[PDB]
């Protein structure tokens, strides 16, 4: 039922998900007020992301974004416990408006923003248990700005003219998905949120990298293209564009950076 | 009932108020891919803004903004029908983040914004029944950044002290409101929104002026500091700040400009 546009948009998805209208919702614009170093944000290492070309992995249109499942052995490590990959999926805008990162910095946004989603499984044995507790779930998150094509992402865009309805899957060659992150991860934004979508759940720790990653023109038009929120058989379809949500109050939290300067 | 934070804060009002969900909402980024200049936009005339010195006007801390009440005497001309003026108030954030105005320049927020709201009084008999009809009112939005200190925002700023509580009433002498324009008023930014508080009605001509006002650091700290959203024997006092909508989706669409340059 949710969407990101009209009767049904995110002014209203508290009426059905009330965590949607609670604390610590995310996405928020990064900006100076709010932001306070903290040296003891140290970096993070990428574990098993390097995905076996000779593997797949199932890339499906949920009817919300494009998402490629991951499997579980790819993890973060440096945070206090294990947090294992899930899936991976992105939001943007659409053709004539390419803005449509979620997180914004300094009041503006990117073109999309790719969001790496992980899990505790040392407490939990899948992310959907993990989605309703508290610290539950790590997402990484790219700021991706119009520039060069980047032929690693294209490794997920080449194949949406084959998930262009809600419910299709197809398959993706494994591929290193570290090559998705940008220059100096070591320099991130840390806070406690939510997820941006629909349940909401406050159970998210972020980390925005500081640095975006550069896709091009035509691999942004291919993504804000290609696909539909709804089945190949609806009589209404509905181009799947803007999926990103509006910047959330701060409800009084800070956002710890990695750098101090 | 509503509120800017908690769980009865902006992303609920639709729960109880339906047009917070729907078409046609305010605040919005005025930002410069969406502007369009349109010579049509002629300017404004302040007529009946020069308030008798001997009349008395109510002050009121609703628990939402501060409210001046405004005599129907008081007008814009040079619209179809002819707006009469009904009420003004502020909106501001707080002083560890202070950039509470609604609408946004380029992602920027200024420190307040200032509403003088009007009516249709051609089309309807009152500000109550104009608010959920066509073309039922018209606003005019200043931003506010820190500078100068104002003596015309003082004429209502020296009041806040007998404000301090929901609830709470006192009598402001009658002065020139235009004093509280800013700069150029013939330059300005228009389109057809909403209220920006419940009931959301989309209903509102904006009119949000080009060029912001100056108030004294000392002034907005006063704003941002002096009020209480609760009563004053409430047991769990809250300071109201931060009282302002974030900025709504606006697609396919423009604000018209009536400059250029
Ligand atoms: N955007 S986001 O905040 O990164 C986020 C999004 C989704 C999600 O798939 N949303 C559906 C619309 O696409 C999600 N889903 C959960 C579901 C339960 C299992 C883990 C993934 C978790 C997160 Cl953190
Ligand atoms: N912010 S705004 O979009 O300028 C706006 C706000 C209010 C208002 O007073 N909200 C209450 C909380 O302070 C309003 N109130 C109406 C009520 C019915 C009579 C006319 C004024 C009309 C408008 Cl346009
Ligand atoms: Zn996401
Ligand atoms: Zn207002």
């Amino acid at each position: 039922k949710w969407t990101y546009f009209g009767p049904d948009g995110e002014n209203s998805w508290s009426k059905k998900y009330p965590s949607c209208g609670g604390l610590l919702q995310s996405p928020i614009d990064l900006h100076s007020d709010i932001l306070q170093y903290d040296a003891s944000l140290t970096p993070l290492e990428f574990q098993g992301y390097n995905l076996s070309a000779n593997k797949q992995f199932l890339l499906t249109n949920n009817g919300h974004s494009v998402k490629l499942n991951l499997p579980s052995d790819m993890h973060i490590q440096g945070l206090q416990s294990r947090y294992s990959a899930t899936q991976l999926h992105l939001h943007w805008g659409n053709p004539n408006d390419p803005h449509g990162s979620e997180h914004t910095v300094s009041g503006q946004h990117f073109a999309a923003e790719l969001h790496i989603v992980h899990y505790n499984s040392d407490l939990y044995p899948d992310a959907s248990t993990a989605s309703n507790k508290s610290e539950g779930l790590a997402v990484l998150a790219v700021l991706i700005e119009m520039g060069s094509f980047n032929p690693s992402y294209d490794k997920i865009f080449s194949h949406l003219q084959h998930v262009k309805y809600k419910g299709q899957e197809a398959f993706v060659p494994g591929f290193n998905i570290e090559e998705l992150l940008p220059e100096r991860t070591a320099e991130y934004y840390r806070y406690r949120g939510s997820l941006t979508t629909p349940p909401c759940n406050p159970t998210v720790l972020w980390t925005v990298f500081r640095n975006p990653v550069q896709i091009s023109q035509e691999q942004l038009l291919a993504l804000e293209t290609a696909l539909y929120c709804t089945h190949m058989d609806d009589p209404s379809p509905r181009e799947m564009i803007n999926n990103f949500r509006q910047v959330q109050k701060f409800d009084e939290r800070l956002v710890y950076t990695s750098f101090s300067q």
